């Protein structure tokens, strides 16, 4: 079994709840999302960043184990053009868990975001056997959110 | 050298100029879209179809070669619960390039649809050596629009 912790803190929210419908129908993946109440975004498993948005507002990362996932703070955040992020990590940087990748202005963010829900999900779908999804409130860096069986 | 083969008859358009930050960003993988002018979708490749979307909109083939594609009509075409798409293809159908593995109603979706833009990327990434983007009109299941190698 495959632990994925937190990649922020908040509470863990219905991926279908969420307003895009990319992420509410799982074209991408599968995974949870998260209402965000910190300042930051970190590694939430030991790989490898992968990309990370001009925008700085979501990235992707491939854990050691194998399991590729996506995180994405908010909704339509594009449209603010990077407004209230900072990038800390860099592109292939090797990763722990807990290491901060994006530092974000959040009281900016609930006022300028359309939603500040943020997707936390697995784009490597047929390659994992199972996904099971936690609830409640996560700590960053701390908590899991999920665990798969690949 | 692998050849992919259109998927679909139109103009070749820029991934990156898909009104989708998860297209267009990559995080799905990269390839290129099309702005379609037919009515169906084939399979671009010798391989076997993987799955095909409940709104029998989009789907996965896995060449013989070993490349892993996925073309999806549209952007954000979920929301239309499979309304202008025939499913023709059954999941695991192994195919040959050319075959029909979905027929849409254009003219329907290009009123109902947010956009006909079409993409089609490689998943696999991490496994090609390189990538050569074509351009141009192409005719379904006839003229190639990537170029890839190892």
């Amino acid at each position: 079994t495959i632990e994925i912790i937190a990649p922020l803190s908040g509470e863990i929210v219905n991926i279908e709840d969420v307003p895009d419908v990319v992420f509410a129908e799982k074209i991408v993946g599968d995974g949870i999302a998260i209402k965000p109440t910190g300042n930051k975004m970190v590694a939430p498993v030991d790989g490898t960043i992968g990309k990370i948005f001009e925008t700085n507002h979501a990235f992707s990362i491939e854990s050691d184990s194998g399991v590729e996932l996506f995180v994405h703070f908010g909704i339509d955040t594009v449209e603010l053009k990077g407004e209230g992020f900072k990038r800390i990590a860099e592109e292939g940087q090797r990763v722990k868990v807990g290491d901060t990748v994006i530092e974000f202005d959040l009281p900016l963010l609930e006022e300028k975001a359309k939603s500040t829900l943020t997707p936390v999900v697995i784009s490597n779908m047929d390659e994992i056997k199972e996904l099971i999804k936690l609830s409640g409130s996560v700590t960053v860096g701390e908590t899991p959110v999920i665990r798969i069986k690949k």
